[PDB]
């Protein structure tokens, strides 16, 4: 095994979240930049990466990886500017959701103290916190307000990683030169990657950080099932947008959520739901025949795609509830954004059980963007044989460990074949 300075690594999906972090941590660890090759279907930040977004939520997860990430969002100079500490307003209505939120709030008063969390026990208490809401839309609502967390400028953070890597001299391959087709195996040892255009890249170690595409590219035995979530955007005038400067993330699990406007006055609005699959026949490397698996329907490949009609209705209901004064604004740049769920919702970060020096770094399960600053550190540890055993176990190769179609969500994902309104191919 060579020294870090002499080790060649290929990061497949290095234009995405986990992949770009991996490349960053290899460089920060003293790998020689020109020995690191980032391969992606699309140039960093990849136009189909789940992290290519105006915003993501940063919550207050006590988990060690989430904690370490939070410290870097606060303190690391590459990342800090992209974390917006607006807090979060979690709204609840109906007996069931209110009971759940009260229990959750009590757990904070119990477990690791409250401190930065408030209970809002009426409409008027919510309005004092967020005067931009409309009373007649929030009848019977209560809320938890958390001063911790807020939102992350996701595409900008990945873009900042790519500029850093570029300036260090990392090597890149994109499009046909970056789209993984197969590992290169020599008697059960991975020694590189071949791309769609026929280019062959050789390295000591290969990381597959291909997000929702990972189970399409190599045989993962249904350990990961790929699903889409949805959003769209509305455009506020400068005067309208000023009202929502530093506004908290607003969330109601029965409705959806929205963010503070970006610097161009655009609000992104999301639904809350268990995700959509898109099953079709496909043959990943390592599969003996085509199989029915959920294959992302990429908005980058298909920019005329929007989102299902059902989704538009839900997002319109969210705007009508949270921002009734903006109900006549067009919802634009509608898109589907893909992730991959494991059965238990933990990551899949492990060496392949048959292909030595080929490593999986996926299973993001819809809540990994917030790990961008830290996650590559754990991937480097895996490559070097130093990942903490409890994490190695939690993130292990585990086919047959449960049904990832439902995962730890409320319901099995429905399928885009059954959800009209997104496809505008003709
Ligand atoms: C979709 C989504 C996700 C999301 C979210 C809202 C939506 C609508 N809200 C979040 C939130 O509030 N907080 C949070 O922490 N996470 C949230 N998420 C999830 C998050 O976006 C994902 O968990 C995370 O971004 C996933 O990272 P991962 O690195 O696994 O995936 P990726 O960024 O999509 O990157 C994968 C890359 O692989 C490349 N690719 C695909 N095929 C190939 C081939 N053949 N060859 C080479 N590269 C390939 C992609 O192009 C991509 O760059």
């Amino acid at each position: 095994a060579p020294s870090r300075a002499n080790t060649k690594v290929i990061v497949v999906g290095g234009g995405g979240t986990i992949g770009s972090s991996t490349a960053l941590h290899l460089v920060r660890s003293g790998y020689t930049p020109s020995n690191v090759t980032v391969l992606d279907a699309y140039p960093i930040p990849s136009s189909q990466s789940a992290g290519n977004d105006l915003n993501k939520i940063m919550d207050a997860d006590a988990d060690p990886a989430a904690d370490a990430a939070r410290q870097m969002w606060n303190e690391d100079e590459l990342f800090k500017k992209f974390f917006h500490n607006t807090g979060r307003l979690d709204c609840c209505h109906g007996e069931k959701d209110i009971a759940d939120c009260k229990k959750r709030y009590q757990n904070l008063v119990d477990w690791g103290l409250d401190a930065t969390v408030e209970w809002l026990d009426s409409e008027d208490e919510i309005l004092k916190r967020m005067p931009q809401l409309t009373r007649d839309q929030i009848k019977g609502w209560k809320a938890i307000f958390s001063k911790d967390g807020g939102w992350l400028a996701a595409a900008k953070a990945i873009k900042a990683i790519g500029e850093y890597l570029r300036d260090q001299g990392v090597r890149f391959g994109f499009y046909g030169a970056g789209s993984f087709k197969q590992p290169l195996l020599a008697e059960g040892v991975c020694i590189g990657v071949e791309t769609v255009d026929g280019t062959r890249y050789y390295a000591d170690k290969v990381v597959l950080a291909a997000g929702a595409w990972s189970p399409t590219l190599v045989e993962l035995q249904e350990q990961c099932v790929s699903k889409a979530w949805v959003y769209g955007h509305i455009q506020l005038t400068p005067e309208e947008a000023a009202r929502y400067k530093n506004s908290p993330v607003v969330y109601n699990g029965d409705v959806g959520f929205f963010f503070e406007p970006n610097e161009h006055g655009i609000i992104k609005v999301c639904d809350e739901f268990p995700g959509f699959t898109r099953f079709k026949m496909h043959q990943p490397f390592g599969a003996k025949a085509p199989k029915r698996i959920s294959v992302p329907r990429s908005h980058a490949k298909h920019p005329t795609d929007t989102i299902p009609d059902a989704s538009i209705v839900r997002i319109r209901r969210a705007i009508a509830t949270f921002m009734p004064q903006f109900k006549n604004k067009p919802l634009f740049n509608q898109a589907m954004c893909w992730c991959t769920d494991t059965a238990d919702g933990h990551l899949l970060i492990c060496e392949h059980p048959e292909w030595k020096n080929f490593y999986l770094a996926t299973g993001d399960s819809g809540d990994s963007f917030k790990l961008l600053p830290i996650i590559g550190k754990y991937v480097v540890e895996l490559l070097e044989g130093t990942l903490a055993d409890e994490l190695a176990h939690k993130w292990r190769w585990r086919p047959g460990s449960g049904d990832a179609l439902k995962s730890r969500r409320e319901a099995p994902a429905k399928d885009l074949a059954d959800m009209p309104g997104w496809n505008h191919d003709h």
